[PDB]
């Protein structure tokens, strides 16, 4: 059995960098339609990233991005069952503010909220607003994140912090109310330091799916994460990111994938800098008939450590509908749904 989440398009054109891919702005109403349809099909969770600078080109790729906490606060108000995760770019928000924002969305959602904590990697997202700490941050960023999460855990657990470190000084810091349920923390650590952080402080770790139609190719990453979790004695599973391009036949899905690769927005791809393609940032891609994708997702569910998948689509509104109507009913790992 495996959990399914939707990675909501908080940035324009989702995860395809192509003039032949669907062209759309991230609105609230689009993300509302996506999350309500996901909830209707018993998706377990919805997550938004945070992306503070785009890649330009013909498609202005990720030049247009909403902010994650405010988006997910709006989505929490128009849902009732799906788990809601927002991403904190921890260089941009003081931990006491994230603590209070999480208590707030806990109140909006009736205990369905969690936080994805990221260090940030892309210097320009931070340099552009004068808040990059310097190139020491590449090596020290999980030290920073360790202090950050200690402040969050004090505030959510007791309502107060006296934490004092290299990066934070709390003098009887107060945040109440405390969340109604234990606050879920997720991390997207791929490095040794990142997985060591996740093993100590996260409920689950997000990793990248790998290759095109090689669903189990990420297995060594999920194995590293299981070894990290052994070092803390904590149950910290892997949720794996894939793009699904499904149709009625294998040949039809392959034709769509090829059509997207042929439109690659090369100018946007240079800023960024059966194989994976830069057209979806070399994402793990599952391309097939509804039945072929259901079989491949059942193979993901068999990989040691894999507890769920985070899904993008080529078209979210039609991709969620065909997932719910044609793919999910054939998945052995979703036989637990009503
Ligand atoms: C599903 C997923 C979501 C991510 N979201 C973001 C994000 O919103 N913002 C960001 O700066 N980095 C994000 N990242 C980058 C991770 O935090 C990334 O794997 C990490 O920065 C690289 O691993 P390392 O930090 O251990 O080297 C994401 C990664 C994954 C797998
Ligand atoms: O940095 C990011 C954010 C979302 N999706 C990715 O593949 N990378």
């Amino acid at each position: 059995m495996m959990k399914i989440g939707v990675f909501v398009p908080i940035g324009n054109n989702g995860w395809l960098i192509s003039t032949h891919a669907p062209q759309y702005m991230p609105t609230f109403e689009l993300n509302k339609a996506i999350v309500q349809k996901a909830e209707h099909y018993h998706f377990d969770f919805a997550l938004s990233m945070i992306k503070l600078r785009g890649f330009g080109g013909k498609t202005e790729f990720w030049d247009h991005n909403l902010e994650s906490f405010t988006l997910m606060a709006g989505l929490a108000a128009v849902t009732s069952r799906i788990q809601i995760y927002a991403t904190a770019a921890t260089l941009t928000l003081p931990p006491a503010i994230v603590a209070r924002m999480a208590a707030t969305i806990d109140s909006i959602s009736g205990g369905r909220f969690g936080v994805n904590l990221v260090t940030g990697w892309q210097k320009p997202e931070y340099e552009q607003m004068g808040i990059w700490p310097g190139d020491d941050y590449f090596s020290r960023r999980y030290d920073y994140l360790t202090e950050y999460v200690q402040v969050l855990r004090d505030l959510w657990g007791t309502g107060k912090s006296d934490f004092k470190g290299d990066f934070f000084t709390m003098n009887d810091c107060r945040v109440s109310p405390q969340p109604s349920v234990p606050m879920k923390v997720i991390c997207a650590g791929q490095s040794d330091a990142g997985m060591a952080f996740s093993a100590r402080y996260a409920d689950f770790n997000f990793c990248f799916g790998k290759g095109v139609n090689t669903p189990t190719a990420f297995a060594p990453t999920a194995a590293r994460m299981k070894q990290a979790a052994e070092q803390t004695g904590r149950d910290v599973g892997s949720y794996v990111l894939f793009m699904v391009i499904a149709d009625e036949t294998d040949d039809a899905a392959r034709a769509k994938w090829e059509h997207y690769k042929a439109g690659a927005d090369e100018e946007a791809l240079s800023w960024l800098t059966d194989p994976t393609s830069a057209v979806n940032i070399n994402m793990g891609t599952l391309v097939g008939s509804y039945a072929s994708v259901a079989r491949m997702l059942d193979e993901v569910a068999s990989v040691p450590g894999a507890e769920g998948v985070l899904l993008t689509f080529d078209d979210f509104l039609s991709g969620i509908e065909t997932f719910g109507e044609r793919i999910q009913p054939l998945m052995q790992c979703r036989a637990h749904l009503p």
